[PDB]
């Protein structure tokens, strides 16, 4: 196993175990609110998280690394919907970007299967950013009162 | 037989019950009335759910040879619109469990303790009860009162 | 609406509230006596009451009247079986009472879906009363213990 | 038959039919409109008159009168949602005056069958006016555009 | 681990319940012996219902590191007839309620919550069998003893 | 009902309840230490002394005698799985002594439908013994770990 | 809510959030090295205290505090079947001793709500000792390879 694959490995397990937390408080407060949709979709955001970070300490220990659950970075909390939906759209990000410099390193060791892993990862990722950038683009179209209403009721 | 104080407390309780019934029973009929049938609904739930805390706190009076009180109603606060109708109901739920929180603590001075049991589930259910309150509350102000309004025409 | 039509109903929706507590309230001594047929019976004459109160609620908002739940009359409550029978038939004689001069004024301002609807109650008054009537008299036939005896068990 | 009662069916009859093509109309301009829901619920008491009418109809054949389906009285078509409402209101309130007139009528002849299935006549069009009653409310509570907009699908 | 005057009121409490399963299956036996299968029935269900409270009390004796007492069997009440019987049964049960409210109490001053919460659950059950036996001696006075017993010969 | 058929009936009666105290105690001691397999068989053991002491309550009562649920003797409670398997075969041999006694009298005094529940009581422990027997030969034949190992899980 | 019950459920909150890393990782390594039926089980117990760390949440959010994911306390990782267990073991009785604490607290100040449901967490807490104890005795009973035997396949 890589020293430094290994250490990107636990870089982006670190950045999970961010959006983990972020994403299931912002979906308990919007369930609090009563905005059970958005809450409800959060509530699959963070699931999703959970099995990313499940995959990345699966390979970390098949590489004979030590997963580090330990060190959890800055959540980014927000106040309101808008907040929080710009919140998670900073994380995934940054999450994107730490995800192409591991790639570029699986490569350049040859280590393919765990840049398909991390490539699987990516893809999901880039999907979430896609979600929040509609939810932010549809805020802007139909309004934001009207776009809580609709996601008040599941 | 029972300690003469803790039935006192348990008709209190059911004193506070048989308003609620009445209050949340009348005020779903008036949104059923006006069109707000999801408002209705839900607030005809509520309604069932003080009758069968009512029906509890009866069983249990009459159990430790109690007269359950069904003669004296105390007073309904009706609303005349969305607004005034959650926050009345949001007023009697506090009073409700302030109540129960008296009526706790003396049934665990006393040993009561399957009479306090009954009345933390009436508690857990009335603090339900105020979740959705304060949350309709809220979302009045999030989405405006228009939305939410039309939000609560349709089951 | 007419004004007096709507005192009218809610002199009827009165009348059931006052039955719905009565009824709840003897079901429930009844089945705490382990007299749980009579209980069950009662019960069901509650729920009865209940629901003809709903409806009464019903059609006297439609005809933009203020349904009246705060009063709530003399609750007629017996100490054992026989007086707890006569306190209902007494309720209920004074019920159709009230309901036949209800149906009176309806028909006099030609508001023959309000009558409808207490002719509707009324028949199920009646139907009560002929209940508590038999009860009454078959407590003469067979005796009062054979009777209390044949309503312990469901 | 008596001949005050089959001219007072006539004129019941006559308004079904004025009844009838209005809210069809009414229906079918709203769905040219994309209003679906409303004209869903529109076509069926478009629906409602017409088996009205036929009850009419046969009453009328068995007391030996003749049906009169050749007088079309005026139809109340509005413009749009608001006015096509309240014109719908304005014409239930003329047929249920004249269903009162007619059920004293046939009281005062010992009519009760023709009575009764006024009265059950009766009881429909006060449903349909508190529809009616309804809907012009909730346009004032949630607003016009709301209101339209929570009618646009079925 | 447990604290040990907790497990004594719990092998307190056990004690209680292994006198309630004889007595109960004994009278169940006399009642099916004599043709009252339906009294018998139910009171085969009350000794049934002994026995799995006895069994959580000694699995929770054991977790708190403490010795289950089955070996000391208390004083039996039998009666010889119904009226006698279903007293016995009252009388153990008030002494078994006594008992589970000073238990209740120790766990509480403990913070030995998990043990109240159980004990809370018996204590209901408890409460439930002494209606069924008040209950029980209110419809022989109401109904006769003959009546009472005839409705109670066939299941 | 002869008066020493039913004292020996009483003395299995009171050998039954030992052995169910016994054995359900001793079930909750395996299950407690996670070796589910011992204590659910001791369980079914105990289960079956239970339903033994039913029939000769029942017997008992039959022949005019009365059951003594009273005095119970001595319950031998082991320690550890060998003890407590050697515990439940002594007292075991002792049943089986006590039941071919109470069989010799039925026999004499020609209580014969006694004497066959009696001998399908004794049926049963000897297959209890045999169980026994055969736990603790396989204690030897296999190690006591290895035997404790293959009782964990059910 | 009252500002000290908030700030007891974040700490118990704060101990679920370290059980859930401790238990995911020793599950993971578990699994990792064959060890899959204590690798399942650890994954189930991580499961359970996901499941209390939501419901703290959702009191916490109902009191009006803040829930606080960000701060992790130290896991205690062991590195070989007996020392995990322990450590396991470490964790939930420091996690019982905050639990009661907190429950003295809700009764002092009447949040009868808050005690139950932090006394159903306790429940689960105490069946987890019971759990872990119960592993550490068979490693006693049965020794550490046939133990480890045993948890190998589900
Ligand atoms: C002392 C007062 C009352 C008590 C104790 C009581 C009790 C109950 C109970 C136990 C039920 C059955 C609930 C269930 O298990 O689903 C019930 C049903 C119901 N109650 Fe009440 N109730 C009371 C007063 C009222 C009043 C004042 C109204 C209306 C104005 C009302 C309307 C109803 C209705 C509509 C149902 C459903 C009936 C059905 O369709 O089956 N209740 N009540
Ligand atoms: C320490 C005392 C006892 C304990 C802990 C005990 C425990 C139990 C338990 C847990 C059950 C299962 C009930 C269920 O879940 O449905 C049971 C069943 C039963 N018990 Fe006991 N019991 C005890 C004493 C007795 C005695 C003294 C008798 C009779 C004289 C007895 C007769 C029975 C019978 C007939 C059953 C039903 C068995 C079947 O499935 O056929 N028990 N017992
Ligand atoms: C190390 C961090 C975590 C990991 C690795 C993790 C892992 C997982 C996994 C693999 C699942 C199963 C998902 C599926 O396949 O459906 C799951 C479920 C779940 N997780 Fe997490 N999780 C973590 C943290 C959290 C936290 C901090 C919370 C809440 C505050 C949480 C709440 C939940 C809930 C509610 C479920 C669903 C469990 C159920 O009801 O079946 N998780 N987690
Ligand atoms: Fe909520
Ligand atoms: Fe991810
Ligand atoms: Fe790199
Ligand atoms: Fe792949
Ligand atoms: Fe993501
Ligand atoms: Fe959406
Ligand atoms: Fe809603
Ligand atoms: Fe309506
Ligand atoms: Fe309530
Ligand atoms: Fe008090
Ligand atoms: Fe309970
Ligand atoms: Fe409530
Ligand atoms: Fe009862
Ligand atoms: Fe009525
Ligand atoms: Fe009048
Ligand atoms: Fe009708
Ligand atoms: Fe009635
Ligand atoms: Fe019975
Ligand atoms: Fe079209
Ligand atoms: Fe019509
Ligand atoms: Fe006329
Ligand atoms: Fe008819
Ligand atoms: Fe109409
Ligand atoms: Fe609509
Ligand atoms: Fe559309
Ligand atoms: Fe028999
Ligand atoms: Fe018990
Ligand atoms: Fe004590
Ligand atoms: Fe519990
Ligand atoms: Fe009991
Ligand atoms: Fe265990
Ligand atoms: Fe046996
Ligand atoms: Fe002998
Ligand atoms: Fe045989
Ligand atoms: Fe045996
Ligand atoms: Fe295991
Ligand atoms: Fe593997
Ligand atoms: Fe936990
Ligand atoms: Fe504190
Ligand atoms: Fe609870
Ligand atoms: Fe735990
Ligand atoms: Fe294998
Ligand atoms: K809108
Ligand atoms: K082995």
């Amino acid at each position: 196993g890589d020293k430094k694959v290994i250490q990107h490995l636990n870089k982006i397990l670190g950045n999970e175990l961010i959006a983990i937390n972020q994403y299931f408080l912002h979906s308990r407060m919007w369930n609090f609110w009563g905005l059970k949709r958005l809450g409800a979709h959060e509530y699959h955001e963070s699931i999703d998280e959970m099995k990313h970070a499940d995959k990345l300490i699966e390979r970390i220990l098949f590489l004979e690394g030590l997963p580090n659950l330990q060190d959890l970075g800055k959540l980014l909390i927000g106040e309101n919907t808008q907040e929080m939906l710009q919140c998670d759209l900073n994380l995934e990000l940054k999450a994107t970007k730490d995800l192409r410099e591991a790639i570029v390193h699986c490569e350049q060791v040859h280590d393919y299967v765990s840049r398909d892993l991390l490539k699987d990862i990516l893809e999901s990722e880039e999907e979430h950013i896609d979600y929040l950038e509609t939810q932010l683009g549809l805020i802007q179209k139909v309004g934001l009162e009207n776009y809580l209403q609709s996601h008040m009721h599941e």
